[PDB]
């Protein structure tokens, strides 16, 4: 291959990063380091504060972007995303939230990490006492905008105008925008709400989201109300939105972009129409929801940055409907669309229960439901490629496939799907404004090994030497490689055999080769990606190593806690990553 310049790795099981020959990795970043000058050291105990925390780096990093610092090379800074929290190493307890300091502590640790890196001697070094680091947690006080702002369905008791919000939690994935903004995207945020009334009565909105009385193990309710659904239901609706953050104006209030609609939003795909205009890809994760399609009412003003303050505030949101295709089994493609999520067009009207466009976006998974949607196996992250356009989305894995209401067919073709495949789309003409699109599966993931000649023994481009399970991560470098990040079953047994640890792997798009080319340590999942301009630094996430008590990873000090970190990936010899040697 012309785009793969390393040899394949094995799959591991240590307690480490591996890493093809030549190849080296640093920690960058790990979860409790202090961002300020004379800030709180990490305290290793558990018995760290909600306020110490508030002014350190947030827990489970996640998605990330790099942003190229204005006239200053060797200066940058990353806005990266902290979805959630362990509870065992969070607290001295290891258990539930026991109190309001604890539930305090737990939203300290989601959110958003701005931190500004240096590069000394080749290396990209964090930058403690920066003016640009920050702290955007799940307390912080957060502006919200777009056809939804001011609506009755968006206010409560602590915000009687539907304007404000409390915060940013669960944040999955990222997008990076061409007039110097960082998104950042709210994803599992139901798992948060709970009530104090066990036999509370969810409205069909909210069921579809998926709240319950209980919380998924999370708890904050009963000790903070503003989680509580029988005080506060509407709080609910605040939380599920693409949230615009300025990394270069730490003064600045992010920004929840409600026509970007309400679902539990993996990542944000940006891309161009022909004409000029903002586009959005973006996934919603749950077995079987929807892959959205937001495009801006206005042209992207390169020249000038600071007049696209409110472009993500007016355009179309859409949907996508994938037809059966051919059936091929090694390799099915077919056509696809984008259908309008618009009052008063396709059937969404006060008939199908939207009284006018803010509920469109608010309840955006029961309007793309009304105009027939195509149910997906887990859409995680998109990717537009930067050679040709191409969009590329992973669908991790869907247990309910072939059930009633999910059959199999098109883009998933397997019943209770273990593995994943990722899908890949060419908007019609290549322009981004197309209401059409040719679809097909890039790869169909499997265990070649264990299922020879099977459906579950994955497509062609699956061997025993490349095999992996649950792509859920996906980034492109600007040589056109294609990055594949894994958060899989790591039993390495069973249907798992001979897959190992969570590992990225690379492609090449043209040819559909793919080499392993990282596993992570023990109990952790490979999340987060971004390159230096230059291309000779990889950031990679490191998410929740020892989820299950396995690790001591990065530091591995006698009895240590394992730390969510973010990793440096290098050469030796100083080369491009990925490249040939
Ligand atoms: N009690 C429950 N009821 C319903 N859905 C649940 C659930 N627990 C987890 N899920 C969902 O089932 C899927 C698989 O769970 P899991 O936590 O293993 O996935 P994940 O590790 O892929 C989360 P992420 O999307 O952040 O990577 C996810 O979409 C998760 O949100
Ligand atoms: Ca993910
Ligand atoms: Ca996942
Ligand atoms: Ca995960």
């Amino acid at each position: 291959s012309r785009l793969l310049g390393f040899d394949s790795i094995p799959a591991a099981t240590t307690d480490t990063i591996s890493l093809p020959k030549g190849y080296k990795s640093s920690v960058l970043i790990s979860w409790g380091q202090p961002l300020h000058k004379n800030g709180p050291a990490f305290d290793p105990s558990g018995n760290g504060t909600a306020a110490a925390q508030e002014v350190q780096f947030g827990d489970n990093n996640d998605g990330m972007s790099l942003f190229e610092f204005p006239g200053e090379k060797n200066r940058a800074l990353m806005a990266i995303n902290n979805e959630y929290t362990n509870y065992r190493y969070l607290y001295p307890h290891g258990g539930m939230p026991q109190s309001a300091e604890d539930v305090r502590k737990a939203l300290a640790c989601e959110g958003v990490s701005v931190i500004e890196v240096q590069r000394k001697n080749g290396q990209w070094q964090f930058v403690q006492g920066s003016r640009y680091n920050r702290r955007i947690h799940g307390n912080s006080p957060l502006r919200i905008s777009g056809p939804a702002a001011g609506h009755e369905l968006m206010k409560t008791s602590a915000d009687k105008h539907g304007k404000k919000v409390l915060g940013t939690f669960q944040n999955c994935a990222n997008g990076k925008t061409p007039w110097g903004t960082y998104l950042t995207c709210e994803e599992n945020f139901t798992d948060c709400f709970g009530s104090s009334n066990a036999q509370q009565q969810f409205d069909p909105a909210q069921k579809r989201y998926g709240v319950s009385a209980a919380s998924r193990e999370i708890n904050w309710h009963p000790f903070d109300p503003r989680f509580d659904m029988a005080k506060n239901p509407n709080e609910l609706n605040r939380h599920g939105w693409v949230v615009e953050i300025d990394p270069f104006d730490p003064q600045s209030t992010p920004v929840k972009r409600t026509a970007l609609g309400r679902f539990k939003h993996e990542n944000a795909a940006l891309a161009e129409t022909d004409d000029g205009r903002a586009v959005v890809y973006m996934g919603d994760d749950e077995r079987g929801e929807f892959i959205y399609k937001f495009v801006s009412r206005d042209k992207i003003n390169h020249r000038n940055a600071k007049a696209n303050r409110d472009i993500l505030d007016h355009g179309t949101l859409y949907v996508a409907r994938f037809d059966a295709g051919d059936g091929n089994p090694d390799h099915p493609k077919g056509q696809g669309q984008w259908i309008e999520l618009t009052h008063g067009k396709n059937g969404i009207d006060a008939s199908s229960g939207f009284a006018d466009q803010a509920e469109v976006l608010i309840h955006a998974r029961l309007a793309a439901s009304v105009v027939g949607a195509t149910r997906m196996d887990r859409p995680e992250w998109i990717v537009v490629s930067p050679k040709d356009g191409q969009v590329y989305c992973t669908l991790t894995n869907n247990a309910k496939r072939g059930e009633d209401g999910q059959p199999v067919g098109g883009p998933n073709p397997r019943e209770k799907n273990v593995y994943g495949q990722i899908l890949r789309w060419r908007t019609d003409r290549d322009d981004h404004a197309s209401k059409t699109f040719a679809w097909d599966l890039f790869v169909v993931a499997g265990n070649p090994s264990v299922h020879a000649g099977t459906p579950k023994g994955g497509s062609s481009n699956i061997t025993p030497q490349n095999m992996f399970n649950s792509p859920d991560g996906l980034g492109f470098d600007k040589a056109g490689r294609l990055w594949i990040l894994t958060d899989g079953d790591s039993s390495n047994a069973g249907d798992f055999a001979g897959m190992g640890n969570n590992q990225m792997l690379c492609a090449d798009p043209a040819t559909g080769e793919i080499r392993r080319f990282m596993v992570g340590p023990i109990g952790c999942e490979v999340t987060g990606i971004s390159f230096s301009p230059d291309q000779k630094t990889l950031f990679v996430g490191i998410q929740h190593p020892g989820e299950n008590g396995g690790s001591t990873f990065p530091e591995h000090l006698p009895n240590g806690k394992p730390r969510s970190s973010v990793m440096a990936i290098t050469r030796e010899d100083g080369g491009i990553v990925g490249a040939h040697h």
